[PDB]
C-alpha cells in the first residue's frame, strides 16, 4: 500500500513550487507545464488513495458514520485530519482572492474527495442524509418564524399565509442571479417552511425587479451569477455542491428530522409538495429547479433554458432529470446546443403544468395551491419521487458531478 | 411621394418623421422608427408610410418591399426593436385621430396598395395589362 506518503511526497513538490514560482500570469512553458504536471501526478494519486481508503477516511472524520456533517464541516475536518487530501480553510482563502481565472484550482481536491465519498455504498447515503438535516440558521429562526409568520433575508422573503409557505425570490438588482449566499437564504428558507408545522403547501415565486430593463415586473431567475464565476465567488462546494444536496433534495425528499416526534418510524423525513410559478423566465439554475416541484405554472410570455452549451459548466442535476421529463432528444437540444423552449410552444408543456397571461397568474397560482393540500397528496407524491428518481440514481449522479464539475470549474473556456 | 421620387432614385435614402424608407439590393427596406413611442400609429405616421409605399412602388429599383421596427429609445425597450403597439391611445381621446385624413386614408390608402400597387398614369408599356404597379411585401 504505502500509497498515502506516497499521495504526501505529491502534495510536497506541489507545496514547494508552491512558493519558488512567480505570480500565476507571468509563468512560462516550462514554468507552467511543470506545476501543471506536479498536480497531475498528485490528483491522480488523490485519487488511487481514495478508491480503496475512501470508507476508512470518511470513517475517521465521522466517527464510524456516527456524526452527520454537512458538506463544509466534512472537507474542513478531511482538510486537517489528511493535510494534503483536501485543501485547508486559508488554502482557499487564497484562492477565493485571486480571480478564477488564475488559482491553481485547489477545489478540484474537493472534487476528488466528495467524489469518492458518494461513490460508497456507505459513505454516500451518509454524508447525503447530513445533507437533508435541517440547517443551524434555519433551526436558529425557526421560533422566531412560527410566531411571526415572517422572515426576510437577502436573497429570499420566506412568509407563511392561508397556510402557504411563499418564497419569494428577491434580488432587487440582478435577476435572481444565483450566488452562494442566495443559496444559503434559500436552504434555510425550504427548512423553516417544512418545520413550520402551519405549513402545508410551499411556493416560489419571483418578487418584483428594481432594475430599469425590468422596472415593476417579477423576474423568476437568470442562473447563476456569471460575474462571481470569473471573479472565483463560486464555491465548488460551499455552493455548487451544497445546491444540489441541499434545499434542491429538499424539496424533493424532505428534512431529515431527529427521532422526536410521534410518527418518525414511517416518515424520519418531512416532505410537502410544492408550487413554483415563473414570470419573465427561468435561465440556468432557475430552470433547473423546475424539474423538481410538484406543480409548475408560467405567464405565457415565458421561457426556459440552461443554454451554457458550447462554454459554460454542467448545469447541475438537470443532465439527471431532464431525461425523464422530454426524452434523450430534447434533453440534448436543450442542454447539448443550446435551445430554449417557449412557454407558449407544444414542447413547454413537457416542464411547466400551466400556462396563462400574466394578468390572471396571480389567481392561477393561487387555485393552484389548494389543490395539493391534502394527506393523500404527501403519500402519492412520495411514492411519485420513489419512482422517478432513486436513492441509488441520484447518488451516482452526484457522485461523478463532485468532480466533474470542479474540472469543468477551472477550465479554460468557462472561465 | 411624386415630389421626392426623382430625390430617391438618385439617393437611395429618404428620412421621414416615422418611416425611414431607404433602397439597397433592390430592398425598399421600410422602418418605422418612433424612437420615442413603440412606433405608436398617428395619422402623421400614415402620410410618411403612403409615401414609402409609393416611392417603394415606383423606383424601379426595387424588386421587393420590406416593413420592420427600427431599435427603439424609451426605457422600457432601450436598444430593442418593435414593430407596432397600434394605434396612440391618446391622440385618440385629445381628438387627433381623423376618421378620413386617418382611419380612412389608411385602409384605403397604402394598405391597399400593399395589395394591389399604385394606379399609375397611362405612360409606360404595359400599362394595359398592369394599369397597377404591385410588387410582393416582407413584413
Ligand atoms: C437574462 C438576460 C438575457 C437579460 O437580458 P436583458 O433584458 O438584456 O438584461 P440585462 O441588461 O443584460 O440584465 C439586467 C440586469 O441584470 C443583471 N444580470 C442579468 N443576468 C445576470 C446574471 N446571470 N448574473 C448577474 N447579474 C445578471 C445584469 O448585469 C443587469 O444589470 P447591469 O449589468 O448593471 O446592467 C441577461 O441578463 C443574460 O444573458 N444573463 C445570462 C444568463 C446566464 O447565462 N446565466 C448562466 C446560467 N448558468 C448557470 O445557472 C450554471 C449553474 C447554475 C447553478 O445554480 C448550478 C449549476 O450547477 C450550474
Ligand atoms: C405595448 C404596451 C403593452 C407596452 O407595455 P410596456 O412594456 O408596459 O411599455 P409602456 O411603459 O406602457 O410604454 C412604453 C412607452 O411607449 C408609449 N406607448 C406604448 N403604447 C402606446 C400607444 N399605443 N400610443 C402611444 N404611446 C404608446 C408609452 O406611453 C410609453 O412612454 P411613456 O408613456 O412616456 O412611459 C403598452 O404600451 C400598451 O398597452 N399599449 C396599448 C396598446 C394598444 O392598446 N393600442 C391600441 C390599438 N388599437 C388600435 O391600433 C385601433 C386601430 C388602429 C389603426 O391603425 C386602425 C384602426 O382602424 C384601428
Amino acid at each position: 500500500d504505502g500509497l498515502w506518503a506516497a499521495l504526501t511526497e505529491a502534495a510536497a513538490s506541489v507545496e514547494k513550487l508552491l512558493a519558488t514560482l512567480p505570480e500565476h500570469g507571468a509563468r512560462s512553458s516550462a514554468e507552467r507545464a511543470e506545476i501543471a504536471a506536479a498536480h497531475d501526478a498528485a490528483r491522480a494519486l488523490r485519487v488511487r488513495f481514495l478508491d480503496t481508503h475512501a470508507d476508512a477516511v470518511y470513517d475517521r472524520l465521522t466517527d464510524h458514520r456516527r456524526v452527520h456533517l454537512r458538506l463544509a464541516e466534512l472537507v474542513e475536518a478531511a482538510a486537517t485530519a489528511f493535510p494534503g487530501l483536501v485543501p485547508t480553510q486559508q488554502q482557499l482563502a487564497v484562492e477565493r482572492s485571486l480571480p478564477q481565472a488564475a488559482k491553481e484550482g485547489h477545489e478540484i481536491d474537493q472534487g476528488i474527495f466528495l467524489r469518492a465519498v458518494l461513490r460508497s455504498p456507505l459513505a454516500g447515503p451518509h454524508l447525503l442524509d447530513a445533507m437533508l438535516r435541517p440547517t443551524p440558521r434555519a433551526l436558529e429562526l425557526l421560533p422566531e418564524f412560527v410566531r411571526t409568520g415572517e422572515v426576510e433575508m437577502e436573497a429570499v422573503h420566506l412568509e407563511r399565509r392561508d397556510g402557504v409557505a411563499r418564497l419569494t425570490m428577491c434580488r432587487d438588482d440582478r435577476l435572481n442571479a444565483e450566488d452562494g449566499q442566495q443559496v444559503d437564504d434559500m436552504e434555510t428558507a425550504v427548512d423553516l417552511a417544512l418545520l413550520d408545522p402551519g405549513v402545508r403547501v410551499g411556493l416560489l415565486r419571483g418578487g418584483v425587479m428594481s432594475h430599469p430593463r425590468y422596472r415593476g415586473k417579477r423576474v423568476f431567475s437568470a442562473g447563476i451569477n456569471l460575474k462571481y464565476l470569473s471573479q472565483g465567488g463560486i464555491s465548488l462546494v460551499d455552493f455548487l455542491m451544497r445546491k444540489e444536496l441541499g434545499y434542491i433534495h429538499k424539496l424533493v425528499r424532505g428534512v431529515l428530522t431527529n427521532d422526536d416526534r410521534p410518527g418518525w418510524w414511517h416518515s424520519p423525513r418531512i416532505e410537502k409538495p410544492w408550487v413554483a410559478a415563473v414570470d419573465g423566465f427561468a435561465i440556468g439554475g432557475g430552470a433547473q429547479l423546475l424539474l423538481v416541484f410538484d406543480r409548475v405554472l408560467a405567464s405565457s410570455d415565458a421561457y426556459f433554458s440552461l443554454p451554457a452549451a458550447k462554454e459554460g459548466i454542467i448545469p447541475g442535476a438537470a443532465n439527471l432529470r431532464l431525461g425523464r421529463f422530454a426524452g434523450p432528444r430534447v434533453s440534448r437540444q436543450v442542454i447539448l446546443e443550446g435551445r430554449r423552449i417557449w412557454a407558449k410552444e407544444p414542447e413547454a408543456r413537457l416542464l411547466v403544468d400551466e400556462v396563462v397571461e400574466p394578468d390572471e397568474l396571480d389567481a392561477a397560482i393561487e387555485r393552484s395551491l389548494t389543490r395539493l393540500d391534502g394527506d393523500a397528496v404527501l403519500a402519492n407524491r412520495r411514492m411519485l419521487n420513489l419512482a422517478d428518481e432513486s436513492p441509488d440514481g441520484f447518488r451516482a449522479y452526484m457522485a461523478e458531478f463532485a468532480l466533474m464539475q470542479a474540472l469543468r470549474l477551472y477550465g479554460h473556456d468557462v472561465i
